């Protein structure tokens, strides 16, 4: 199926996600650090990682830094920020999309559904 | 690089144009849905921006006749803000959607990275 990576510490979102994700027929990891989240992107082939910006390990930027040296997955940044500074900060480090809270499932499954078009 | 907009409102596709001018690209306009897909198949643009509200039909149908014939990147501006608007246009084709009245820094983060994906 296809593979979905979610990198975020909060487990109820986390879990909302996973439901959801796996309700459309997809195959779902987790990671609850910014650290183990590299860790399974690099273990899991997943093709198309969720990342939350706000971990207890450092700023998720940090982790789409170090990704894109490695790997072009896309990747769709989740956020309580709606600050433009931070939205312009994370596309250009290399995210594909960026959704702050709170959001719709839906529209998150939409913008899954581009992304995951586009890598195909 | 070459960027459509497809705006009958002139004020803010005179405010598109010189935004994007500025950072070195080329403009062309459509201030019609018919006369945006005939600029889109003969100017090849590297991307597109579409304004839902046209006066002669919904700009999805721009983006349905569209995605028969090419794969141009689409970012939508519209006043529509619900979910549902999101999820129709994105659905339909489109890359991605910004909501009026919007950030310019984050609509030119966002065509940056409609442009690095379709150079890939
Ligand atoms: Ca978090
Ligand atoms: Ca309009």
């Amino acid at each position: 199926m296809t593979n979905v990576l979610i990198v975020e510490d909060e487990q109820a979102i986390r879990r909302f996600l996973r439901t959801a994700l796996e309700g459309d027929g997809m195959r779902v990891f987790e990671a609850e650090t910014l650290q183990r989240g590299l860790l399974e992107a690099a273990t899991r082939k997943p093709d198309l990682i969720i990342l939350d910006l706000g971990l207890p390990d450092g700023d998720g930027i940090e982790f789409i830094r170090d990704l894109r040296q490695w790997s072009a997955v896309p990747v769709i940044v989740l956020s309580a920020r709606s600050e433009e500074s931070d939205k312009i900060a994370a596309l250009d480090a290399g995210a594909d999309d960026y959704l702050s809270k709170p959001f719709g499932i839906g529209e998150l499954q939409a913008r899954l559904r581009v992304a995951l078009r586009r890598h195909s």
